[PDB]
Parts: structure tokens; C-alpha cells; sequence
């Protein structure tokens, strides 16, 4: 199969300042641009739990390692 790398290289790539953060909008877009065709019926489901900041900005490794498990 795919490893981290695969999907490590996709986001971290855009992060230029190296912040290790990124915006939910921005996100979900590059996921669907690397192989990910879920759906807001099943992502709203998924990020029924993901915390989100008071700023918009959620952590990139964080929910692919929750995705990359199934």
C-alpha cells in the first residue's frame, strides 16, 4: 500500500513557514487532490471530534493518522 510519506509530503509541502498547522477549508481540499473521496455525510461524522482553535486551524498529521487506520 501507501505509506506516510505519501500523505506527509502532500500537506507539509504547502506549510512554506514550516507551522505545522493548516485551515480546515484548505485541508479537506488537498486530501480530495490526494486520493480522498469522502463525503460531508461521512466527514461530518469523522469531524464530529476533531477540536478545532479559535482561529480555524487544525493539525494536518493529526487527522491522517486517524484517517490512514481505515
Amino acid at each position: 500500500k501507501a505509506k506516510t510519506e505519501d500523505f506527509v509530503k502532500a500537506f507539509q509541502v504547502f506549510d512554506k513557514e514550516s507551522t505545522g498547522k493548516v485551515s480546515v477549508g484548505d485541508l479537506r481540499y488537498m486530501l480530495t487532490g490526494l486520493g480522498e473521496k469522502l463525503t460531508d455525510a461521512e466527514v461530518d461524522e469523522l469531524l464530529k471530534g476533531v477540536e478545532v482553535d479559535s482561529n480555524g486551524e487544525i493539525d494536518y498529521k493529526k487527522f491522517i493518522e486517524d484517517v490512514l487506520r481505515q
